[PDB]
């Protein structure tokens, strides 16, 4: 019942693109009831979502993996405006029956995330990752996750993504908008390759803003349970419990690959350069900057 939503092009709603099994009913999500306590990680697709999800439900589990293990992070961290009409609950309506603190994923852009986020003051941890890795990463997600849109060749993919055609939409407008909305809002405002750089300083960074006083125990098995290969390997992270029809693995894994600058193995040599044009007018204007080494 849901294949007719999926692998179809994306459908819009407030003018971003969405995928094409969340659009319908989106009133679950313009009303979506939050709670003071709610913690958000909001991102960008691909910038860092599951890692850091993790990193917040380890922090609450007080650094025991295996309260972590109990269930696959698509079901301890839901998706805010996940659907998949006819087979599954929304996550809207999953998340209405978690106790608090619910960690809630989005990819909204700031200005349509539900606005009962920020009425009630609810800490967001927002993750940026600088665009070319974005653009590799989301690609090849694309190519194994059924509920996109089929990106065709990357030279293509490519271009929709610098276009802001892709689904949640400009990555620029994405990344600048949560920036700047900290001036009215408590955001922690966390740089994928800072993580990659420093892991345990990033988890103490997420600790404090979450209230959570970690030992250093807690603070090596955090690290220790949220590196790469760990995720990759553990089954409740690496998403390889979600139906072959729905994802497919083989194509391309969740935990792809997990560095920084394999842009440079997708790149070419004139993509980089009228990326980094394009690219450096975009982001004139804003302080806000990215790494790509
Ligand atoms: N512990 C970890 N360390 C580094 N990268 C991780 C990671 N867990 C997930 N990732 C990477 O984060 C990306 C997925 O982002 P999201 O969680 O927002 O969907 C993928 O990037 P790659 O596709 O470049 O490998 C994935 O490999
Ligand atoms: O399920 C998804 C669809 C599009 C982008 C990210 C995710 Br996660």
């Amino acid at each position: 019942t849901v294949d007719r939503y999926l692998r179809q092009p994306w459908s819009v709603v407030h003018g971003i693109p969405m995928v094409c099994a969340f659009a319908p009913n989106w009133e679950r999500v313009d009303n979506f009831q939050s709670r003071p306590e709610d913690i958000v990680v909001a991102t960008f697709p691909k910038s860092g979502t599951t890692w850091v999800s993790e990193i917040v439900d380890m922090i609450l589990q007080g650094g025991d993996p295996e309260k972590c293990k109990r269930d696959a992070i698509v079901n301890r961290v839901p998706m805010l405006e996940f659907a998949a009409p006819g087979e599954m609950p929304t996550g809207s309506e999953v998340l209405a029956t978690m106790p608090s603190p619910r960690v809630v994923k989005s990819h909204l852009p700031a200005h349509i995330l539900p606005k009962s986020f920020w009425d009630n003051g609810c800490k967001i941890i927002y993750v940026g990752r600088n665009a070319k890795d974005v653009a590799v990463s989301f690609y090849h997600f694309d190519l194994m996750n059924k509920f996109e849109q089929h990106p065709g060749t990357w030279d293509q993919y490519l271009e929709a993504f610098m276009a802001g055609k892709v689904a949640y939409g400009s990555w620029f407008d994405h990344v600048r908008g949560y920036w700047e909305r900290r001036q009215e809002h408590p955001i922690l405002y966390l740089f994928y390759e800072d993580m990659k750089e420093d892991l345990r300083r990033e988890i103490t960074k997420v600790a404090q803003f979450l209230g959570q006083e970690l030992t250093e125990v807690a603070l090596d098995a955090i690290a220790h349970h949220t590196s790469f290969e760990a995720m990759r390997d553990n089954p409740s992270t690496n998403y390889s419990t979600v139906p072959s029809h729905l994802m497919d693995h083989g194509v391309s894994p969740f935990m792809r690959k997990g560095i920084t600058g394999d842009w440079k193995n997708h790149f070419t040599v004139a993509q980089n350069a009228h990326f980094d044009q394009y690219y450096a007018q975009k982001m004139a204007g804003t302080d806000l900057r990215f790494r790509t080494e």
